[PDB]
Order: C-alpha cells, then structure tokens, then sequence
C-alpha cells in the first residue's frame, strides 16, 4: 500500500519533483529504461503539481505494458494523502520485477506510462 504524501509544510513543486523522483528510482530499480520517464518530466510535473495544488489528485498510477501486444503488464498505484510528508516514498520494487518476468520479457522489453487518476471535475492541463 504505497502512500505519498502532499504535506502543506512543503511547497507544491518540492512534493512534485520528490514524487517523480521516488518514481523515478522505481523505473530505475525494476530495470526499465528512464529514457521516457525523463522526456515526460515536465508534463508531468505539470500536471502533478496542478492537480496536487487543487486536491484533485487522487492516485499516480505506474503502468507496465508489453509493446509487443500493447497489452497490461502491471499495474502500481501509488495513493495520494494530504495534509500537514514530503512526496518522497519507497517500495519494494521486486514486485514490479516479478511481473514483468512472469510476462516473460525483460525490463528492457517492457514499456511504461504514468496514469493520473483525479476527481472528476478536474480543471483541465496542458497536454493531459
Ligand atoms: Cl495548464
Ligand atoms: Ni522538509
């Protein structure tokens, strides 16, 4: 049960990069290539930070796929708590790991995108 937490002691943009970051280190950990995870940076800290900003943000949502398929690979959700944390969390990456290989590819095989889930009624953001 992953948490991160968006505690108001801390800016907004310093929860948003330390966030990515532990997302970040999860990627690096299970082996996948961070190449894109680095190219989405700024969108999505974009709309992180945003959706945090107005509490709309409810999970970040890590998705492994096989480009082979397109199919789900796994899934990791990481909740979102707020209050009064400082966005960084850590996990047990072997569970990522196991999922991909019980696909029967390598981390080097497998894409991943970030899912952002929200309240509905969610204002809009830039390139989401
Ligand atoms: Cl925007
Ligand atoms: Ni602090």
């Amino acid at each position: 049960s992953t948490v991160a937490t968006y505690s108001y002691t801390h800016s907004v943009t310093y929860v948003t990069d330390n966030i990515l970051k532990s997302l970040k280190d999860i990627i690096l950990l299970s082996g996948l290539d961070p190449e894109h995870f680095a190219d989405r940076w700024e969108s999505n800290t974009r709309a992180i930070k945003t959706w945090l900003g107005t509490g709309d943000l409810r999970k970040v949502i890590l998705e492994i796929y096989n480009p082979a398929t397109d199919k789900l690979v796994t899934r990791w959700d990481i909740d979102i708590v707020y209050g009064w944390g400082d966005g960084s969390f850590w996990t047990d990456t072997e569970q990522l790991k196991y999922a991909i290989k019980k696909a029967g590819l390598l981390p080097s095989q497998a894409k991943y995108k970030l899912m952002l889930d929200t309240k509905p009624g969610r204002p809009d953001v830039e390139g989401w």
